């Protein structure tokens, strides 16, 4: 046997910084957890017990801690790229580094009607992630993305004329309830290194907000004919809105909502138009999946 | 043996229901999780083999509903009331029925600056709960609560004078991140029945919102001696603004961030006045907890 | 105001034992989560900002690590009992302790029909629980307890009898399947003290076992009237054979699993004694309680 | 804007399936949870609304139910081959269907020593999934795996010799704890259809069997260098014992079990040859991964 494929690393660690402004007392908080996976002429760990080309875990960790440290943490896609780069120009025999990032939620309160200096809400546990795959002569591959933003519209989806057989139940609507959790993601155009990355930083925190932004509003707005429908409508908006974006890709899960039939009691008139009670169904669910480029 | 204390009944029973305005086309979503448990002369069943005396649990599940589509479900404390009033009056030998419910948040968006129609987003897993207890002769006994309301500070919580003795490592600080999810509950005095439950509908809505203000106004603003004396000051306050409460509660996880020391690498200082890099603790946790009354 | 109960400390706390034996050269080991919260005359901490009444959450947690240094980590009964005791010892102005114990299954590994001398495998997440309420003056108050225990019966279960009204569409069954996760307590005779607790120590162990093997036989060879009439069983014979247990209580969810009528298609019949497919379902589910005691 | 890939269907299907022998009274039981997602010819339901291309979700959902009724369960690589094959053959428009199972576990109870009928228990939440895609003209490519196998051993695992840089703080051991969750995954020859997936059907409970009974083996007996080098040697012994097997890859993390010094209490000793108490991490954790093939 030979190994064909490996990679190791640290998961799961917490990481926390702040920012003082001495002159206005405002205090900003970044919470994230980070997973760094790195790959190179390693197999020796694995086929003859050769320590001597593993970089720690425990060291990889020290090195998130250290890097967030001296750099920046925002936005995520910097972060990332700057902590992988380290990985591969540190260590020769280390090829690749792959960097997860899951950023948290730390919303400023608003106390009275004023920004509060020092106290902050996770006001949703939606999450702002990024994978940046950062490998040695092939640039910075970087995957930015939203998840766990769960929404809810009453009416103004649809779901009619599809395939009808004999494994066909399903009844047409033309009204009913669709609510998912979206999760998002945009691919970047391979960055050439560093360099490149730090060149375009602003466009990361604005793709996120027009992602965000055309997401909410598209499902907000859209008439659905369909899951697939809808998020495709977002994925071409979102496209068109950042030409340094080569594709967009959206998993979206129907969480179902069914019309409860109340008649066997007493008459009591509970479905079509006259549906007001429902059970939400913990499962299952449909899962309508996309990837979306440029023609 | 005897049965010394029996309850049965439907528990994670999730409901929806939607308003629709017909003027002017504005839906208004809730969602809940609802159990009923409930008492009576129904040892029977356990110690006989005697059905005839259960309502079915699937019948519970059904009456609620059906209380769903005939009543509001809106505040909590009224669903749950009327909910629990109808066991003990229907069933001669139901002596009372314990109600939980757990209130999702859909928080209608705003697109544009404008508020959305039919479109929600939940914005948080902070829940509002309520406990009613409904016992026959005795009224209904009721616990507001609010919970998962998850904030962080970053400083302006101190933590010293407190008893060291040989079990004692921690060091005393004048200058910590406090983080905690809050669990605040407010008892309310006894009402007779559904009548007086009804004449102070009002209320509910607004201590729920008294209640949060407080807390997060509190948090914020409370240069805290510990965790103790800050979630004293929130039942005080909590206590002078409503009169019909007669206890609040509070459970308040201590979620430690605990600094790092990097000073063994290149003497990077990210401790006390400089720690700017912190790992937040996963477990354990402080668990603080207290009830205050009326002196 | 005035604060009318508080209690806190430090909860989560991850603890691992090994015990090596020297001539053998077999390890066993141990872990558990734990709890402790303290009350006593610690109000002032909550009222004046008096930290000189607080025993550290810290000083707690180094404090359950010494003890389990020190002493037996097993049985959890025993261990709890002088964990809790030290608070109360210690310190004059602690009162009582509380003590909450989970206990993670290490179960020795089998390697070619051996047990194996240094490996485990988490054989399931059911856990063995004590609550230890250790109060000056009012001795030791112990709960003992399984949890997450998930079993299932295919057939030998039953459900007809129960009220029918116009709430009812529950269809009456002589077959049906019976899933549940069983929670089970039986509350220990108060002890004066330290010494009583240790003087019964075998018990523990015992006791678990008999309502464990209870439990498993009841469940599997009960033609089940209800999941009332099942526990209830259960509890007389647990009673009936530990004198120095008071009560024992059951918790028990009735995690249903619905038949599928699949009839529409080509007549398939999937009902009643064709019954092969069923769909489980996840919520809601029926909730069953009862605490029986001596007669 | 184009479609580049797009796939859709029904995930968190949950079934359960009974066997009742006639003859002997003797039932078995079966739960798994199912997704199936479709791809095809299908693009038009994304970019023109064309709903007439798409099997509703919902229809796949009865699918799994009719085809779970008609057919084996067990093993699960060929109930998602029939599963995979039945949706590619009946509708001509798709061209791929990808079947995850998971399976759970109903472990028949012994009772005094006898095997009962029909009574069962979650004996761990250790799955046993596959991973089936079945493309058209393709053949039927089947990924099985074992995960959630939690195991510790308490001796008999070292970390020495690794790389140590400005970046390490981690000290060298020859006596360690060793836990992780095994997730092992087997990758199949490709086969060219049902008739020879049925052809190998008693392959794939032994290769589960044996790849389960080398991971538990391996794990309990090496003395273990590194992760790398454990699970190195359990890949190639499972490939040595199937060769219809092209793969297999394992994910492990590491899950840290952290020395406690005490000796500021009391010169209290637990660190090295003394170490007894230890503080199990819940993160961070080290996460290993490699995927083998033959030579
Ligand atoms: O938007 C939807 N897309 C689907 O593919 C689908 N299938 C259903 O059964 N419902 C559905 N709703
Ligand atoms: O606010 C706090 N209250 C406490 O009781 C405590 N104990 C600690 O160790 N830290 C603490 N912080
Ligand atoms: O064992 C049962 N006990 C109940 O109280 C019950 N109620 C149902 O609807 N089903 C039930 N099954
Ligand atoms: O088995 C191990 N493999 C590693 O790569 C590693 N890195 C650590 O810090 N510890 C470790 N233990
Ligand atoms: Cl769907
Ligand atoms: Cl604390
Ligand atoms: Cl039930
Ligand atoms: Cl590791
Ligand atoms: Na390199
Ligand atoms: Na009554
Ligand atoms: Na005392
Ligand atoms: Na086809």
């Amino acid at each position: 046997s030979a190994v064909k494929a490996a990679r190791y690393g640290k998961d799961n660690v917490r990481v926390y910084k702040v920012h003082k402004d001495e002159k206005t007392g405002v205090q900003t908080v970044y919470e994230m957890t980070v997973c760094v996976l790195l790959e190179g002429e390693i197999e020796t760990s694995y086929t003859k017990a050769d320590n001597s080309v593993i970089v720690a875990t425990d060291s990889i960790k020290n090195t998130i801690y250290i890097t967030a440290k001296q750099n920046p943490v925002t936005p995520p896609e910097l972060f990332g790229s700057i902590l992988g780069t380290h990985f591969i120009e540190k260590y020769n025999h280390i090829h690749a580094a792959h960097v997860n990032i899951v950023c948290h939620r730390w919303t400023r309160m608003d106390i009275d009607g004023k920004p509060h200096p020092h106290s902050f809400i996770r006001d949703s546990e939606e999450k702002r992630n990024v994978q940046v795959d950062v490998v040695e002569g092939k640039g910075i591959d970087i995957k930015s993305s939203l998840s766990g933003l769960t929404v809810l519209k009453s009416t103004n989806s649809q779901f009619w004329g599809f395939l009808r057989d004999e494994y066909t139940t399903l009844k047409e609507t033309w009204d009913r309830i669709l609510s998912t959790d979206v999760d998002a993601t945009w691919q970047w155009k391979n960055f050439s290194g560093l360099q490149e990355v730090r060149s375009h930083v602003p466009k990361f925190d604005a793709t996120w907000a027009t992602a965000r932004e055309v997401t909410l509003k598209t499902f907000a707005e859209d008439n659905s004919a369909s899951v697939q429908a809808t998020m495709y409508k977002m994925a071409e908006q979102i496209l068109a809105r950042q030409q340094l974006i080569e594709t967009v890709e959206y998993s979206l899960p129907n969480k179902h909502y069914f019309e409860i039939d109340l008649s066997w009691h007493k008459g009591l008139q509970n479905t079509g138009k006259n549906a007001e009670v429902f059970a939400p169904q913990s499962d299952p669910n449909g899962l309508i999946k996309c990837t979306v480029g440029r023609s």
